[PDB]
């Protein structure tokens, strides 16, 4: 980090947020600076190029400056899908190479809880021809990453079978999860319908299938 | 992802692995090299740097090097703690910024590596008569938890609205993820069929579905 950046900036949602570049007359006073974006477990994106340059399909929101030494990042309207660390680039003219900052990590602080979007699929035609039956309760877009999963056969709780993947981070960083029942041909045909009821912040959402 | 990496790599535990970033003369050609290690749940950190130099803390097993227009990062002694991903950086000394790597799994193996099960799945009746298009790809029980997944309309590749869950241990200690495509009913029409493509290891495998 030869470049200083704040090590954080948190803002409520469609608030304005700001993030400094402070740098030397070798490097931000003479070169282009650019913004790079990094969602938590994936790698960094430029999404700022020649101090206020937009890469491509970067939103209206981000806005870059550049002003004797120092850089600036401005991010208007901010989102639960900017929650990112933030760096500064630029090439340091002094000692010739590329350096940047140390990074900003940008909070959206209170964040509005979403109920989880559930799509429920009853096991398809080429699954059953292979004489396997496996439902899934597709669970997207909620908000804290955290829910119960429970089955039913009919009206009866399905403890077996059953297997959730953990929550994981979306695009938007809102989560996405799946449950899925693995039953044999003969299991699924044999009961009326199916359900599975997804608790999420104390709230459940429930769904259900049948055969045909 | 301008420079490119391998997805996964893995080995047994005391054993070698090597990450291959590939590039150009103006980008890993010119510049020095950086290699950063993005631990699970962790903030990335830089752990090589100037093509072969260590970091603060970097046992003597991590070694990185550079010839051409591609550089290396080399594990020896293997062992549960440097499972991570890991992924190069380098000033493009044409585009004037920094430059990443996709990023590489690494996978310290513990059990016999299983190749995905693939389900693809249509979207349901109640969905479409709602004027509602979710194609859901199950990927289960896979070792190691890392997979690339592709989506062809017809044969034309899906560049929008796809979303992957991250891999997640279930009870058989083998992992799993669902790849979910939202369409319009008259894009799920208008294509004589959708695939989805899992690639695991350097295995490939392609499901498809087709409306009713």
């Amino acid at each position: 980090s030869v470049l200083t950046q704040p090590p954080s900036v948190s803002a409520a949602p469609g608030q304005k947020v700001t993030i400094s570049c402070s740098g030397n007359n070798s490097n931000i006073g003479k070169n282009y600076v650019s913004w790079y974006q990094q969602l938590p477990g994936r790698t960094p994106k430029v999404i700022m190029y020649e101090n206020n340059k937009r890469s491509s399909g970067i939103p209206d929101r981000f806005s870059g400056s550049k002003s004797g030494t120092s850089a600036t990042l401005g991010i208007t309207g901010l989102q639960t899908g900017d929650e990112a660390d933030y760096y500064c680039g630029v090439w340091d003219s002094s000692l010739s190479g590329g350096v940047f900052g140390g990074g900003t990590k940008v909070t959206v602080l209170g964040q509005p809880k979403a109920a989880p979007s559930v799509t429920l699929f009853p096991p398809s035609s080429e699954e059953l021809q292979a004489n396997k039956a496996t439902l899934v309760c597709l669970i997207s877009d909620f908000y804290p990453g955290a829910v119960t999963v429970a089955w039913k056969a009919d009206s009866s709780p399905v403890k077996a079978g059953v297997e959730t993947t953990t929550p994981s981070k979306q695009s938007n960083n809102k989560y996405a999860a799946s449950s899925y029942l693995s039953l044999t041909p003969e299991q699924w045909k044999s009961h009326r319908s199916y359900s599975c009821q997804v608790t999420h912040e104390g709230s459940t959402v429930e769904k259900t299938v049948a055969p045909t």
